[PDB]
């Protein structure tokens, strides 16, 4: 059995109900993998230490798919420590920081509203999703909103699940690299700002120029591609269930619980989390060797149905909806869930509240599904919406 399954992020793939908890599969890397896929068996796997994500990227171990950090960069990450690394990056990441909150509201308006100018159909993904995850990103490390363009073109290559290691992966690392540690030097807020201040203080004379740019250029991949891949994927569950957007178009003060729904219910994640075996450990009925690749798989968990009965159903009252992993589990818990989730609700409100009756201007099985890439995503998001307010 090959995994992945399939890059269509329309429903969940068939195969997905087919699973055992625990199975075989070969990877795009050619490796034999673990595949957790019950809800059970995931919180498991997440919640013990003794399956390492650290470890996944050891050289010679079991892969899903190439890396796309340069080796030697990758076997350097455990030296990039301090206690004013860790607290410069919470605190970008607070969606509480002052003037933030505030900011995204008015740049989801100012987007929503060159749509309108433009008239329907429109392109949801480069109109919107993309650009709103982008500057979010360019507003936390305190640079320029014109360096967005600069850095996203990496984004779709710096993600991809390759089988084979990709040469524009290290040209655009370097060229990014060379770029966040120039910010060190002329930028005074955010986070660049703040880890500029640690550079050259003590507690921090084993951290290179190379390795605070790494935290730049890291947490601006990881958070666009998160935000910009849920949001598409959350307007693609939308455009799938339109009398269910309607519903929260007129409902604005379900944003809250309707964005842990759609977070549960959310296809975007196009890979598994891994993790090694640092030990000999049974894993339901599986018996895991030392040193073996493990892949969870959060839609298996997401859309378990003895913790989400009628799991396809899309149910903005769901009460268990943020028991999700779409966030994953554990040490390794996303950071930034609340910026993600406040992000999300005020993206998703102000297209409802701008534009009514939002449907899919192609038919569904004309939208065309990226591969070969971390996230299932449509290329395009082509939308229309009817009149008035
Ligand atoms: C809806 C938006 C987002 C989703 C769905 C999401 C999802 C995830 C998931 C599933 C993980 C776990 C990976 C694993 O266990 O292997 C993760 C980790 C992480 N996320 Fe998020 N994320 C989101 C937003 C963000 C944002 C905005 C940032 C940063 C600005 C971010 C930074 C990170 C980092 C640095 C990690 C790694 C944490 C670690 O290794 O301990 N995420 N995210």
């Amino acid at each position: 059995l090959d995994f992945p399954f399939t890059w269509d992020g329309t429903h969940l793939p068939a195969q997905i109900g087919e699973l055992a908890p625990v199975v075989k599969v070969r990877t795009i890397a050619g490796a034999e993998a673990w595949l957790v896929s019950s809800y059970e068996l995931v919180k498991q796997v997440l919640e013990d230490d003794r399956f390492s994500l650290k470890n996944t990227s050891d050289p010679g171990v079991p892969r899903q798919y190439a890396l796309t950090i340069p080796p030697e960069v990758v076997n350097n990450m455990g030296n990039i420590t301090g206690a004013g690394l860790r607290k410069a990056v919470m605190k970008a990441i607070n969606p509480k920081a002052p003037g933030l909150q505030e900011w995204m509201e008015e740049h989801a308006a100012e987007l929503v509203e060159r749509m309108l100018k433009h008239g329907a159909p429109v392109d949801i993904r480069s109109m919107f999703t993309d650009p709103f995850s982008e500057a979010m990103h360019c507003q936390i490390l305190g640079i320029p909103h014109e360096a967005a363009p600069l850095l996203s073109e990496s984004l779709p290559i710096a993600f991809m699940n390759s089988p084979r290691e990709i040469p524009a992966a290290r040209l655009n690392w370097d060229r990014d690299i060379a770029y966040m540690t120039a910010r060190l030097d002329d930028t005074e807020q955010g986070l660049i700002g703040d880890l500029a201040k640690l550079r050259g203080t003590e507690g921090y004379e084993h951290v290179s120029d190379e390795m605070f740019a790494t935290v730049g250029v890291t947490l601006f991949g990881a958070g666009v591609i998160s935000t910009a891949g849920f949001l598409a994927m959350a307007l693609v569950t939308l455009l799938t269930h339109p009398e269910e957007a309607d519903h929260l178009a007129d409902h604005p003060e379900l944003m809250p619980q309707a964005v842990d729904e759609l977070l549960r219910i959310n296809l975007s994640i196009g890979d598994g989390l891994p993790r090694l075996a640092m030990e000999d450990m049974t894993l339901g009925e599986v018996e895991v060797k030392k040193g073996e690749l493990v892949l969870v798989l959060p839609e298996g968990a997401n859309f378990d149905p003895s913790v989400f009965p009628d799991p396809h159903r899309l149910d903005f009252t769901r009460a268990n909806s943020s028991a999700h992993f779409s966030f994953g589990g554990g040490s390794h818990y996303c950071p930034a869930t609340a910026l993600g989730k406040k992000h999300a609700e005020i993206g998703l409100r102000a297209v409802l509240a701008a534009m009514p009756r939002l449907r899919l201007a192609v038919p569904v099985e004309q939208l065309v599904w990226r591969t070969g890439f971390m996230k299932r995503l449509p290329e395009r998001l082509p939308v229309m919406w009817g009149s008035g307010l």
